[PDB]
């Protein structure tokens, strides 16, 4: 666009490419998403649902075969942040404060029935203050999330819920708490939980690990589209084993959010509650810039 002054190339998203630029009239310092009806009312409504853990949608320009959306700028995403932290750790305060203000803007967006649908550590950016933001919120119900990125990229599937893999029409907000579950694991241990490289390969790493559903633990799951019978069996491993050397209020909160049935799958907001967050503080990061 005329009106924004491009500093430098920041990142390739699933849709397009992500600019660092400067609003010429206002001197804003903005994150710049460049794209290439249905889809602009969609996204033209994420205006509107604003909260301090989902990164600012500050406008929308459709013009001359491009879609133009103007995002709230931050320095560091978690992705680089735990690839830089990957010698010492990420200290459990801050993993417990990252957690509860993610579980906050999942609460707030979920009670407009808004889904993420995408999580991943990429989208999940950090500022100097100890604050940390979902971004992408909505795109995927206007977009899809599809198999490649517009580069070609693989869009990983290592977050993916199993209902998902499993075939469901209808997605419900039980799928961004499973995505979250699987991104806590990771801070803690400092490897991916199901780092799958196919749809199979991811599904069965979560039966490896969490064991083979049956009607026992997920009524309806031999009924899904893509269930097939012939499924290895395999045993549910133990807790301790998954994330050590997690607590017991850690290991608790992640058994919830993992569950299988997206019905009995802790929602945000009872997650707020759980008594893993009773010593919650606000640490900050220590980010070079
Ligand atoms: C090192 C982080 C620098 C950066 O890109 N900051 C950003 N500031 N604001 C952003 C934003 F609104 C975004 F939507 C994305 C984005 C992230 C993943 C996939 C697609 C887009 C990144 C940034």
């Amino acid at each position: 666009m005329e009106n924004f002054q491009k500093v430098e190339k920041i990142g390739e998203g699933t849709y397009g490419v992500v600019y660092k630029a400067r609003n010429k009239l206002t001197g804003e310092v903005v994150a710049l998403k460049k794209i290439r009806s249905t889809a602009i009312r969609e996204i033209s409504l994420l205006k509107e649902l604003n909260h301090p853990n989902i990164v600012k949608l500050l406008d929308v320009i459709h013009t001359e075969n491009k879609l133009y959306l103007v995002f709230e700028f931050l320095h560091q995403d978690l992705k680089k942040f735990m690839d830089a932290s990957a010698l010492t750790g990420i200290p459990l305060p801050l993993i417990k404060s990252y957690l509860f203000q993610l579980l906050q803007g999942l609460a707030f967006c979920h009670s407009h029935r808004v889904l993420h649908r995408d999580l991943k550590p990429q989208n999940l950016l950090i500022n100097t203050e100890g604050a940390i933001k979902l971004a992408d919120f909505g795109l995927a119900r206007a977009f899809g999330v599809p198999v490649r990125t517009y580069t070609h990229e693989v869009v990983t599937l290592w977050y993916r819920a199993p209902e998902i893999l499993l075939g469901c029409k209808y997605y419900s907000t039980a799928v961004d708490i499973w995505s979250l579950g699987c991104i806590f694991a990771e801070m803690v241990t400092r490897r991916a939980l199901f780092p799958g490289d196919s749809e199979i390969d991811q599904l069965f790493r979560i039966f490896r690990t969490l064991g083979t559903p049956d009607e026992v633990v997920w009524p309806g799951v031999t009924s899904m589209p893509d269930y097939k019978p012939s499924f290895p069996k395999w045993a549910r491993q133990d807790f301790s084993k998954v994330v050590p050397p997690l607590d017991e209020d850690g290991r608790s909160l992640l058994s919830q959010m993992l569950h299988y049935d997206p019905n009995k799958r802790i929602s945000a907001k009872a997650a707020l509650a759980h008594p893993f967050f009773q010593d919650v503080t606000k640490p900050v990061p220590h980010l070079r810039l």
